[PDB]
DNA sequence: AACTATGAAACAAATTTTCCT
DNA sequence: TTAGGAAAATTTGTTTCATAG
DNA sequence: AACTATGAAACAAATTTTCCT
DNA sequence: TTAGGAAAATTTGTTTCATAG
């Protein structure tokens, strides 16, 4: 098994680009993961902790509460800045 | 953490080739994986069992019995088979 | 074609297998119960093993004859194991 | 009791040549796991029906419960 | 050069940073241990760290004058951790 | 209490001009890491000391047993 | 080809915050 | 009104990776 | 660029074998 | 001499990866 040749970022960038609404809850980026590679198939503990990590700290990645929760959603500006 | 990009036989037979006498104990090439890669320095259940089956799978790596144990060897026209 | 395996050639591998040369009903049903869950599989699962173990096993050597190519079995390296 | 290796053996050792091309090795394992679906709810009764009906097995009753038994030579005679 | 710390701003950081705004001398030992634990790490170690927070928070911004760089607290983007 | 930002943001506000090189925020931690390592041993006579000599630092006894308390109009007084 | 130095990423954790029994 | 638990978030400090010199 | 087919590798496990309490 | 335990080996069958076509 092989990690996928990309940041934690980035693949979390795409999983929500990948939706229709350009929007995704903690749990439905937990599934684009494991769905898309194998190697999101074990040591959930830590990759798991790896992407809510990802999620807080980089700024790119902003929670938009709603009613039913929250999603996550990418500020595309902020992802290009630093990249 | 990135695994290294060999296979297992590869790293099993460089771990012998680097020892002073040309063979190692099963415990010697394991000390070596985790001495050697950040990678190996975690789930020993998956990446050790890998170790055993490979030893005994391929033809190239060779038991050798003696008076403290076994250490293994590697035999290099073998190896050369299929590389 | 004589059938690969009828419920005699079974009965029979199942005793002779066995410890004592003997079973008891219950112990028959049991390695029925076992080895009919082994065939419990699919074309594409004993393909892929099929294909996994011709070439794997060094006693399954692959001859090319004037036809195109017949597998065959080496008893000698077949022992061993 | 069965692996892929003793079964691909099996059909090559009951063919005339003693060789098998890949299609007709799966052709046998199509007719073997054929064979045990087919049968997958019934062999509890076909086993009782060829134990008494057929010679070479035989019951030996012991001190505790009852035993069967394979009379080898029995067996032969049916090939 | 006025010391960094002394004993005297310790034990006032750790009885205003109390519940209560008073602790017992037990309480104050047990904040000293927890103090006295955190700073136990060599030049190595903080010397990342600073280097590591400097480049990680945004509160901390390197202005760029006349000669070499300087940095600074922007005391609103600290707000946002008060 | 104490954390790697807290502590730079302490180094650059204590300075003049509010600023600091990466080296002086260097010195700074330097200076602060050695008083830590130098009174490992000290502190708890230390603080005793500092308690019954500074006035700001007041006993104050309540139901069960006593509580130290700041005073803090006195404090400011020596800064 | 080695070796060092170093920031971005990755990691491992300790805490916090919420929502529910 | 608290007490806990699990998810979800937020934080911190350390280790690893890729590479410019 | 996509997609399929497929052998080598990698995985996950069930068993075995040895050496010691 | 039988009963585990753990490390070391051996085995089997399934999934993943890389890539020819
Ligand atoms: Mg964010
Ligand atoms: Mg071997
Ligand atoms: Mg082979
Ligand atoms: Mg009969
Ligand atoms: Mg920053
Ligand atoms: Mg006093």
């Amino acid at each position: 098994i092989v990690r996928p040749p990309f940041t934690y970022a980035t693949l979390i960038r795409q999983a929500i680009m990948e939706s229709s609404d350009r929007q995704l809850t903690l749990n439905e980026i937990y599934s684009w993961f494991t769905r898309t590679f194998a190697y999101f198939r074990r040591n959930a503990a830590t990759w798991k902790n790896a992407v809510r990590h990802n999620l807080s700290l980089h700024k790119c990645f902003v929670r938009v509460e709603n009613v039913k929760g929250a999603v996550w959603t990418v500020d595309e500006v902020e992802y290009q800045k630093r990249r």
